[PDB]
């Protein structure tokens, strides 16, 4: 009951995060950070656990998340990596804050029974 409902909510949230209406700020989070293409030679020294929306999508499709808290932790890990690696005034950090606001506002509405 509660768990299947929670996972439909998580799937809905991730689908919205991929939607065209949020694409102008969500697109850097769609795929794993390409360290070689972006020349981020210190990325793996700073970030021990990379995360992105396509990875979260694959984990939802594989039924890897047992509940909403685990899904939530991966979404927040993705934003935390962005805040850790990039300076706070970077354009990508402004995009992260906007996409995190979309996520947190809907994740707050998670079914609780
Ligand atoms: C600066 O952070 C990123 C940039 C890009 C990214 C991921 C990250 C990233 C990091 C690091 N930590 O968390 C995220 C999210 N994926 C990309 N794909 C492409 C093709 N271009 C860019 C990009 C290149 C140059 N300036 C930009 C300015 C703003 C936004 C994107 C870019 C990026």
């Amino acid at each position: 009951s509660k768990v299947s409902e929670q996972l439909k909510c998580c799937s809905g949230i991730l689908k919205e995060m991929f939607a065209k209406k949020h694409a102008a700020y969500a697109w850097p989070f769609y795929k794993p950070v390409d360290v070689e293409a972006l020349g981020l030679h210190d990325y793996c020294d700073i970030i021990k656990h990379p995360m992105d929306m396509s990875t979260i999508k694959s984990k939802l499709e594989a039924r890897e998340y047992r509940d909403a808290q685990e899904f939530g932790a991966d979404v927040r890990l993705m934003f935390s990596n962005c805040y850790k690696y990039n300076p706070p005034d970077h354009e990508v950090v402004a995009m992260a804050r906007k996409l995190q606001d979309v996520f947190e506002m809907r994740f707050a509405k998670m079914p609780d029974e």
